[PDB]
């Protein structure tokens, strides 16, 4: 005889279950922005939230909760504890160590790798059949790490890799063009960061490869530099966080985009980091970025693209170092 | 022999002005919020950022334009120069001091009356004609301030107001009744702060009154304390602040459905501060929330809600405090 | 090696298995407005089509296949035999006879009745966990009709009902008031026909009560004659029938706002037909509109609306009139 | 005292200028797809509809309006006169004759150039600044048509042209390769008819080359027959036709996706109808479809496609048989 109860008459049992459920891991700037960009395209039906920093934590689910009058993901949840993240389709993992001056490399990477131990059993435990999607940085080798620890078959493994990167040098080449990014196609492929490769091959408008019409485009002996559209795309998140102190609304654009595909299966071809082995002459169980086609079941397909043996070996290159990176990991 | 001219050949060396702009001043956590809400739904053709933070500007500016692949805003531009801003249909203001933990909105009136003498009338001269939507605390009295000072109209003077607390309100209206906070209807007038108003008589699902199921609704001896929702409502800011350090997402969502209503002239009907001189008797020229409808004119008409007397002596009462504020100001 | 082969790498194989999957049975003006409704809302990762004529089938599928590079609903797939639904969450039927000029819903029973016959149990062969949405009139009737041949529990059979009639009436008021019918309330209850009815006492706008402020709201005196408001929205079908011969895009689009509560588990409150035996005096298994939940697991509440006396009679006065008829029925 | 003067307290008039208002002229299977494309992406604040037959146009009208609450286009109206068209910024032509089974489009000429000659000048007339898309058949004829009627600027006269056929071509790509369609590209051009032309050089998935993987690609060699994907295009209208009698869903997706880069000044490229006298060897002013930058004000770019020898001359052809037909027109 409550007000509910006099208000609403009661007719079902006890089957909630989220049917399309998201969660991401880390609440920093890269994991809220990633949070709001899959809110406002209405791909979850529930979205949970995990980090160790507990008041930061909920305040920022009160605060998006505080916002479901204007959107429809009517459950959201978060917690230290991974029971909050049962049955997810889809996991981001975002979480991270603050980088720090005064130390070099392995030493980085493995506090990652520490972390990674205690986040990634918790995942799978309560998600034994969800995609992860790593963002983490540096994501090609946590995507392997994340693979390892996981023991997840390649599939369902998929580091955000040289998705923005390509996104970038999209935006790059439209605002040079005077052309929507959406009608600029070019790739930005290999390691993320500095060693990725722009396959000036592939880039063009409307069909119309831009190296065929313009022979010079990304060699050093170009009055147009081409070439500094990709030494752009490299620099740009270091200019960004210079300037800003960190990056976040573009890679959450960017990881939206690849979970849209993912939710609704939509076999897309996006450029994100996979297990390689067998490919470009590489030997050694690593991630890199190629195009891949991504739906329910993560990636089911890759495609191969054509490469010059330059581009070969800059892959290769990248290949060696991370793989002498990964022999030295403690797990 | 360009690339360019040999890939594109122009028709139309001409341009054309702005014609559904948006300009946000301030790109702080409650800016961006605005900014990402805004582009995610598809709102502007052209976006205008401007802050004192040259920096901190240029950051967000290009984070945004990084992600223009995945949006439908073809211009995102920044500057310290309101020339930036010209002819923008909406400004919306989100700048100033912001509240410490426990820090009552009115604390930050000196400090924020000053900045805005400095930022209205550099907006009002690029953009005579657009509607101001002001967000920065206290927003009923920076409402009043910056129409003043602009010389506009009142009704293409909006301050958020209630639009947020309203939304809160229906949230929790929702989780206690297991209902969609679009299908619960509530609404909290007068200020966007401590003393503001819900009006019980108007709370209902499917058009049924709960006041009049449950009598003791929003009473002291309601054994259901409902007063309680308010409550919450009242000390969310607090909770949210002192657990992440400030709100945004919220306001972001509430501002980009206002935003929504006066970019496509819906003539919905909103919780947002005017001038509501004229109306519960009220004598001054004090701004605060009452439902207003809202369109490509800014707000062309109020809701005249009935109120008891209670309510009413409420209302006043915060009109009170209210213009005390404003007719002790400094400009 | 076969194109495909060189260009992509495949590491799984193909799995099928949808997961939000969308069926509509029946592909004429009403069911394909059902459909571009819910492809453009992004309801389905599967939509597929049933109809008895075939060549007309045909063309309807490969007219939605042909707009694919528009959607994110990546196959479409359509048939005369229910195994193309197999697996639907949701399964919508709009086959049958539809009213000539002045005709009646009613008079539309016994012809439905014997298709319902048929499409029902081979519906629920394929789908036996979706739930059903019945459009096809008379709507209540065939609700009632679909439950009792399908032997699903009541909170999956829901029928369209008074979802389009009240909208109808919202954009009515909305026309008088100057208001967005989103923020006009009021709810068409009973008969998706003639003997529906309006409920004066819920009418608002910001929670006030129209009826309140205007205590002749839906009587005979009333110098505004409101009550023709509720005339028109009895007449709307009529006056579109004589106009261009049948109603589609309002149902299309009234449709796919409960396709989007249920497949996005919203529990938003809409009027749809349902079972009312225990209420209002209400003592055999009528189906009519009511204010209910709507989720992911079909109707799982009803909003016990507060009526007059005199709305009261009404509803029990539609409830008798569709009794009379369902007690007839043979199937 | 009225309920409306009781509820709402009114602050002032004025009311006019609509902002971002379109216009569908003809109201058949073609226009209401097109009208409920561009209701359901929110792309205008006013919808205009015009036909010559009244019943027709008010009942679509209606049904159109009916459906308000679920749209966010707060005013469609409708006229046989034009001067409800006043003010749009971009106005659609569907009217006319279409395709019989089996019919060319070439023969419909005669039909919609007499009714293009009385309609042109009326939308012209009030909506001078308009652009104007065609889309009745044949569709590169009767944009040709509608531009020496008119007087406007070439940027301001599009056909819908080929965007439709690329459409189904990428589907069928797609389809074959098992890759969404938006990840498949390539390019029909020319006339939207049986003589357009496949772009063979620029087919591709990620900028990898279809053409350099499989030289024999487009040619009657090929073991993989990729030329009866062309010919799927150019038959699917008639296949289309012969199955439902007309086609409406992809034309109105293709239409407002057209529509959404206009309204957005998007600049994305779409293969439209315009006019190439100067190119590829083209002397008459003859339109038919390249790809073209589309933005606010129309047509601003087109984008020059190296078309191999083979193609060149099939365009030509195209541009003559066209030529042929529109030397002879009179008006
Ligand atoms: N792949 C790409 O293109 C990009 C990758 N990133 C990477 O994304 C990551 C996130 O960056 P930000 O959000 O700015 O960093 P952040 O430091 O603000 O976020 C990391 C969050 O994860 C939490 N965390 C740390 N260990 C955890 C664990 N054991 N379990 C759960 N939560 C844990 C932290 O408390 C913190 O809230 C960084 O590694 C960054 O390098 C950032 C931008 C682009
Ligand atoms: N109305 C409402 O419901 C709410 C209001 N707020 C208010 O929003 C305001 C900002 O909040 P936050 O963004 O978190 O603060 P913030 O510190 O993150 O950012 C404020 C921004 O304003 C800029 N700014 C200061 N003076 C300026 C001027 N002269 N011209 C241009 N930009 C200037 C600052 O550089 C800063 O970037 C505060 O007043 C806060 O109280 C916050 C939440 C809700
Ligand atoms: N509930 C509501 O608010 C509304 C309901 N309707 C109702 O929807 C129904 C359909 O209307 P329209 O689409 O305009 O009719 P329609 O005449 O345009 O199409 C009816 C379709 O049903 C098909 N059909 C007939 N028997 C079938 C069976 N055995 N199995 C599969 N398909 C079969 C026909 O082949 C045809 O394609 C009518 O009953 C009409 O009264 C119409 C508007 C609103
Ligand atoms: N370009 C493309 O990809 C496509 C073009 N079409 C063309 O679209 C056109 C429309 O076809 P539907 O919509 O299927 O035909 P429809 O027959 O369904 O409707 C044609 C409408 O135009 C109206 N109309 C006729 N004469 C008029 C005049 N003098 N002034 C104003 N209105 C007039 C009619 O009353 C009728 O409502 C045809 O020319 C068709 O060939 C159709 C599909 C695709």
């Amino acid at each position: 005889a409550t007000l509910k109860d006099q208000l609403i008459y009661n007719l079902l049992k006890e089957e909630q279950t989220p049917q399309n459920k998201i969660t991401v891991v880390g609440v920093g700037a890269v994991g809220m922005a990633c949070a709001i960009s899959i809110l406002m395209k209405d791909l979850a039906d529930e979205l949970a939230l995990v980090d160790v920093i507990e008041d930061k934590l909920k305040g920022e689910m009160m605060d998006l909760q505080h916002g479901s009058l204007f959107l429809r993901t009517p459950k959201i949840v978060s917690g230290k504890d991974y029971n909050v993240t049962a049955n997810s389709k889809l996991v981001i993992i975002t979480a991270g160590a603050r980088q720090q001056e005064g130390e070099s490399r392995l030493n980085l990477v493995q506090r990652n790798v520490n972390i990674f131990k205690f986040i990634i059993p918790n995942v799978v435990k309560y998600s034994p059949n969800c995609k992860l999607l790593i963002v983490s940085n540096p994501v090609d080798i946590l995507t392997y790490v994340a693979w390892k620890i996981s023991g997840f078959p390649k599939n369902r493994v998929i580091g955000s890799g040289c998705n923005l990167d390509s996104a970038r040098f999209r935006y790059l080449m439209g605002e040079r063009l005077g052309v929507h990014p959406l009608s600029c196609h070019g790739w930005v492929l290999g390691e993320h960061g500095d060693s990725s490769v722009p396959v000036w091959s592939g880039m063009n408008v409307a069909g119309v490869s831009l190296k065929t019409l313009h022979p010079d485009l990304g060699t050093d002996k170009d009055k147009e530099q081409w070439k500094e559209v990709h030494k752009q795309v490299v620099e740009s998140a270091y200019e960004v966080i210079k300037l800003k102190g960190y990056t976040s609304w573009a890679i959450g654009l960017s990881v939206a985009d690849l979970a849209e595909s993912i939710m609704k299966n939509l076999r897309r071809v996006h450029p994100v980091s996979t297990m390689i082995k067998g490919l470009y002459g590489i030997k050694d169980d690593v991630f890199l970025s190629v195009p891949c086609i991504l739906g329910q079941n993560g990636i089911s397909d890759l495609v191969k693209v054509t490469l010059t043996s330059e581009e070969e070996a800059r892959l290769k290159k990248s290949a060696d170092t991370l793989w002498g990176i990964q022999k030295e990991l403690q797990f």
